[PDB]
């Protein structure tokens, strides 16, 4: 199964890691623009590929989660909630909302909470597919 160029495979999807940095409403687009949705984690193993990609390259990265609802609980862009399980994996004091913060990123070992408004890289995640689909 194929990913389209600079894409990475993991477990039957593809995943691109951005060469510039975008607020996260604008990210949400950009991963629409390439057929794509900012990263929506689903499995343990997932969360684990991710982290360690943006750990290693050291950098920070927005995923497709937000608490941009009346709830104002966290919610993946996709409409599906943050499942209990995946609470593990905020870093050490977060979220804080320090300053008004509604969007989740990778940072360093787990997620933080930040402005949305922040210029961050992102990651998209789309299917594999038959073809490289550039
Ligand atoms: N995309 C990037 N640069 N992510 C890293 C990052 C973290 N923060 C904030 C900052 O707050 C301190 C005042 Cl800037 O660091 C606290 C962790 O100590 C945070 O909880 C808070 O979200 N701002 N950017
Ligand atoms: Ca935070
Ligand atoms: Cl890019």
């Amino acid at each position: 199964r194929h990913c389209p160029k600079d894409w990475t495979f993991f477990q039957g999807n593809c995943y691109f890691m951005s060469n510039s940095q975008r607020n996260w409403h604008d990210s949400v687009t950009a991963c629409q623009e390439v057929r794509a949705q900012l990263v929506v984690i689903k499995t343990a193993e997932e969360q684990n590929f991710l982290q360690l990609q943006t750990s290693r390259s050291n950098r920070f990265s927005w995923m497709g989660l937000s608490d941009l609802n009346q709830e104002g609980t966290w919610q993946w862009v996709d409409g599906s909630p943050l499942s209990p399980s995946f609470q593990r994996y905020w870093n050490s004091g977060e979220p804080n909302n320090s300053g008004n913060e509604d969007c989740a990123e990778f940072s360093g070992s787990g997620w933080n909470d930040n402005r949305c408004d922040v210029d961050n890289y992102w990651i998209c995640k789309k299917p594999a597919a038959c073809f490289r689909d550039e």
